[PDB]
């Protein structure tokens, strides 16, 4: 009966509601973190951590740029006992820096330009998204999201990444104000 | 039957979903506007306009501060044929500047400190919210929301105002970067 296709539509709304709330929650935390810090360095790990929890990553790295080189300045989170930063050796990151575009590798085994990279293999990284962090046209850094399984991002998750990163860029650019 | 108390809960979820989407939408527009501008002055009206549409105001004013004086620098929106800025003569605004707190006057006729003010009367303003716009502890300006009817803000609407304003403060502080 059409009263069973109402369980199909409440179960649908609630999931959408759940999703929308989780989006709001990430944006809320990013604003809070920005307001509570007093320097750029204090803000980095908290931001990485915020993305890590939102996207259930194995690891997240937020790394600053000087021109088009990765800075030593960075913040990070990992479920592992150590964070292994090999982004300077990463084709995916290198394409992000060059093109100013989000780069999505949903399944490493399939990008042949990525499948044979020792670092992806030894860290067990099977999906990777890297997004430049750009304020106006100034690229301030990159944010890397890493998982040990292949992912399949929804439309809403990609919108959230685009907006998130954009907010983060507003955030970093203000943090440099003494 | 309990199948009629499922229409009561889908009609409930959808409204909550509607609300959450409208929140996301305001935050999205504020980020976009910040990224698309190239100066602080270009950003002001768009931000005021964004709040005006979100909160269905009669008018919105976003006005910069120098120390604790209102600047000439400002942006605004109004349904009226003219924007009448009388915030320098406003006790509500003056309390916001002094206390760094949101000020809510849901029904002017009832604040006796506000009911006899010529400007509230002649503009037909029956409710008024003014929120300082503060980055870290630096108060950059005030944002004023004005209606011709009494309002009754929901919990979610107040959270949105707090976060919004906080984002705007991040936004203005970055805009000053040449």
């Amino acid at each position: 009966q059409r009263a069973a296709e109402t369980y199909d539509l409440l179960k649908q709304r609630t999931e959408e509601l759940r999703r929308a709330n989780a989006q709001m929650s990430l944006l809320t935390v990013l604003v809070q973190v920005t307001q509570a810090s007093n320097s750029l360095e204090a803000i980095l790990t908290p931001i990485a951590t915020a993305f890590a929890e939102s996207f259930a990553v194995n690891a997240c790295i937020l790394q600053m740029l000087e021109g088009q080189t990765l800075s030593t300045i960075q913040g990070f989170y990992s479920q592992q006992g150590t964070v292994n930063n090999w982004l300077n050796q990463d084709p995916l990151t290198n394409e992000a820096i060059a093109t100013g575009q989000i780069q999505v590798a949903a399944n490493i085994a399939k990008d042949p330009k990525l499948a044979s990279i020792s670092q992806y293999q030894d860290n067990g990284i099977q999906s990777h998204v890297v997004i430049p962090i750009t304020y106006r046209n100034e690229m301030l850094g990159v944010l890397s999201l890493q998982w040990q399984q292949p992912i399949s991002l929804r439309e809403d998750e990609l919108t959230l990444i685009h907006l998130s990163a954009q907010l983060v860029a507003i955030a970093l650019t203000s943090s440099r104000c003494s």
